[PDB]
């Protein structure tokens, strides 16, 4: 094959190609092993596994498919964009021959050596791709990418398995062996998923109305006392002044409340010290209890506050795919995106969603009301989801079970019962010289040996252009705002390639 | 007619035969009359209603179709099941005359009398089968199947009725009228309905992601003192040693908690002194208050804990369809299904959904949390319906309203908009002699006679096979523990049919 | 023989004695007695040497 | 598929003599057993779950067979003893030890 | 393939017996494959 | 579970990426290199 990086624009379309340069280790000294979570009192980290000496290829996030380029032109000119058709193929493939001796190694070809892979399109291995996790592509198309190792978790009580736990053996599984001469393809297209929506709103969930008339529509609005021991009943419509209490068709959406935060320098001081993991909010399944960490989608900050916003709900980044530090307390380090492009159907997470009557009242009784904090779905909710990212997960695998509701995964992205399948690969095996005479002890001597090559992603996406109508400009994707003597999105004079800033699709406006 | 009460498989599906005999008796005395609920203070159990001169065939229940041996072999080799096309017919039917007299009673046959049968295609009456009932066709082919009396609630303010009730007289529907020689027949074609779950997970909900590497995400971790009155916000990445503070895409299915009991031999004490009607879960609507009594499914009890269970919403059957005991105090007489196959999607009833922050932190409130006992619809949320069972009903009836929700039947089975017809059956009225001179009087005095034969009803099951490319066995069900002694679905020396345990079809498993 | 002449069996369906009128959930155990007669031919070819 | 009581020879048949009137025995089976208790791989047949064909008195059954291939039965005695089969007027040309 | 038309259900060969914590036919953390218990392939009953 | 009897029918036993390795060695260190020419030789016995 030939080397496609570009990406091609097409009338309602465009089809990304990438690729890259990848090296497979041989995972576990070609075994099958049994891992297992952490030894512990926390019942909430345990898991049980096997460990494969497979790997796979993630390819599933934005930024390895766009340029940063590709995607400004992406979200300033469409309202919304989904996948069509993907291919996959695999090439110049190459395995190289490690010898280690007098502390000298020595590379090596072998021509005749193979290398085998598969897809797996009938979904009947655990999928781990879901998940958003390392190990994939990288965002710039000069690095090489290191093929992650396969493994999975199985059914479990704490570290120890559960009788219904099962073992999959990716071998049972029929592969196509690979030369160098040889090359690997295939072809997928997605199921029908909804356009994600690129879009703003410049219309309010309950400012929907026509400002310059009232209702017509008669309301209850207070009793009143008339005389000494006597009521009165009053009752209003609800005119242009008077915009809250008012008949709506409509209710934002499902909401579940999260704890606040001081993001901003000034307010940093305002914070209570505590955790997530008391503090937040989570669920929990079985004996574990799980933060809920992205959670139904909700606007981040009020209006005119950006600096107290929801600490569960938002998504983070690393400017870097590289950077070894799991943990950090400077927010210049990191990408940190901002969910206030639903603010009008979403409800802010800080804030509850409403408020209820809790009892029936009486001369003898006052009413009393009660927030809610955590609502379900009821008749006449609309709400938007998360929106992708240059640097966030594509899709995820819309898991098997009787009932979804909703079903677009939490981080982002698309969700599908049949996503892109999971596709395999391994070095086959090659053992060194054995005893000259017969024994029976397992073979655990083998020629050290790793392969590389490269391989091509193509995807169509489908496009919904932009009509607006609005007179006015509109708020558009710009490289400007911030140090000029820094270029963004350039390698340093290391050769280290850096994204400064999260982008996400949601700049265009539309009337709601 | 014939007898068949085999079942054939096929490719990709089966038909399950079964016939019985059945004895219909006079209901009524011919008449239609108004029924009303008990007298009491207790608002709750009060009804008004009808009761008809008529009958209707139940056999809406698993194990009328199928043999326990039918049902191993269904269970173990399929993953999915659903009904496609039914096949009711109705025949060798002759009319019994009583006459007794010298307290010594005789039967004899009268060739000429009818009995007319209908079968309501229109869901126009009142439809019973949906509640699960007795006078359902028995398990064992050959007993005898009594078919229960017709009668229905309608519209009511406690016993007395409401303007809007209504009444339906089954005479002014068109009937066929049959005798000895004449048979009655019709066939229904479901609508399509979604494939039953005969497998369980082989992954956990939580557990989908890769044990092998880290996320990319970073989250907001904890808030700490930096310096005397300063603060620090510290991010972390989800590492897979830190599985519970992780991003997902899914969250369990909707939750209603119920309260615990110790259901077994240490732990039986450990309970406390109380009712359902008291600490139990509930749902009320108008003035009454309603046992919520399997709502939606959870899982019974925790792993590792299979002695402390939810209370509401395990099912229970007899192991025999004619005991007339109401309340029993041994659980050895009576059969208790398992729902802990939903576990890794669905949370334990006994547990709460979650934990929501409930106010906005600052320095000078700390931030509080309350758990979610009771959780509606979110966006993201995947769940499993309670499986059905052999001694469970197969269908029942969707309202007719303007809103469904994911409208499985919340006892198990396949619900439907037009389900299976009621197929009514009366015994025609054979007066006595009259007075021989003209009287306006009612006619109060009928020929005494019942009438009998035989049923075949045949239904179509589409299923869908098993591909498990597990290495390791799986669990499958079999006859093996318990007592060997005891011969299990067997008849006893007395003759009696028993069913020692339930069986459910969840049972092979496939990857979340 | 693998595959002997077939076993033919037989049976007088039960006809149930009148019901209570009420329904009940009882097994029915009372049947009209009755039994029931016939003739039957059998006809065999045999090969002779 | 059901189990077959007819080969042990047992009471139940037709008589011998054609004016005779013949009691039809009733069915029952044995299955694998521990002393009177059953073991685990006992079975328990249901003859309902069969097929079957209902008769009224116009009614009437039939059903025909064909024998798989058995050898005949041998009608005949022998004329001849196993060892006499030698002819008794000649000797053997065979040497033995003696 | 089996027709079977006893009523009752049959053994079958189930992985459920055993140590829950133990999984049977999978590898070891060492990587060791073994196979904790034969099988053999009379399971289902017919008539003698 | 789902069987009463099983007997083979045909069989088809196939042999392929074969590769010969050449092992040297020297300084109490061994290499091991290919040799794309060298042939194996196989033959089945039909004959008994």
């Amino acid at each position: 094959g030939n080397w496609h990086c570009d990406s091609q624009w097409l009338e309602n379309g465009v089809v990304t190609r990438t690729t890259r340069t990848w090296v497979l280790p041989s995972y576990n000294n070609h075994l099958y092993k049994r891992i297992q979570g952490p030894s512990g009192g926390d019942n909430n980290n345990k898991f049980f596994g096997f460990s494969t000496p497979w790997g796979y290829f993630d390819y599933n996030r934005f930024h390895c498919h766009f340029s940063p380029r590709d995607w400004q032109r992406l979200i300033n000119n469409n309202w919304g964009i989904r996948p069509k058709a993907m291919r996959f193929r695999l090439f110049n493939i190459q395995v190289k021959e490690v010898t280690v001796q007098d502390s000298n190694t020595t590379i090596a070809n072998n021509l005749t050596s193979t290398v085998q892979v598969f897809a797996d399109k009938d979904y009947q291995l655990p999928y781990v791709l879901g998940s958003a996790t390392e190990g994939t592509f990288p965002p710039f198309p000069a690095d090489i990418y290191t093929i992650p190792q396969y493994g999975y978790c199985t059914l479990n009580y704490n570290n120890e398995a559960v009788d219904r736990s099962a073992f999959y053996c990716l071998d049972y599984f029929p592969s196509d062996m690979l030369r160098t001469g040889n090359n690997f393809e295939f072809t997928y297209t997605f199921e029908d998923v909804p356009f994600h929506s690129m879009f703003a709103h410049n219309q309010t969930l309950d400012r929907l109305m026509n400002p310059l008339v009232d209702q017509y529509l008669w309301a209850f609005s207070s009793v009143s006392q008339a005389g000494s021991s006597g009521r009165a009943l009053h009752y209003s419509r609800a005119t242009k002044t008077n915009m809250a209490a008012q008949y709506r068709n409509w209710l934002p959406g499902p909401f579940f409340r999260d704890q606040q935060i001081f993001t901003g320098a000034s307010n940093i001081t305002k914070n209570n010290v505590f955790s997530v993991w008391e503090k937040g909010k989570q669920w929990e399944l079985d004996n574990r209890t799980n933060l809920m960490q992205p959670g139904p989608a909700a606007a981040t900050t009020f209006s005119g506050e950006p600096d107290r916003q929801a600490m569960q709900n938002t998504l983070a980044f690393s400017r870097t795919v590289y950077d070894q530090t799991t943990a950090t307390t400077d927010r210049n380090q990191i990408l940190i995106t901002n969910e206030d492009e639903i603010r009008p159907t979403n409800s802010v997470g800080i804030d509850a969603w409403g408020a209820v009557p809790t009892n029936n009242q009486s001369i003898v009784t006052p009413g009393t009301r009660a927030a809610v904090n955590n609502q379900g779905a009821l008749p006449g909710m609309v709400w938007q989801n998360r929106d992708i990212y240059l640097q966030g997960p594509i899709w995820a695998k819309i898991p098997d079970t009787d009932n979804h509701f909703h079903p677009s995964p939490l981080i982002g992205g698309f969700g599908c019962k049949h996503p892109p399948p999971q596709i395999f690969i391994k070095n086959t095996p090659v053992p060194a010289n054995p005893s000259e005479t017969f024994q029976t002890a397992k073979v655990a001597s083998f020629i050290n040996q790793y392969s590389t090559g490269q391989c091509t992603v193509e995807i169509f996406w489908e496009l919904k252009k932009e009509t607006s109508k609005r007179w006015n400009p509109e708020i558009q994707f710009t490289s400007n705002f911030g140090n000029a003597a820094d270029i963004q999105f350039a390698v340093s004079d290391t050769g280290s390639y850096s994204e400064p800033r999260p982008i996400g699709t949601r700049y265009l406006t539309k009337p709601l």
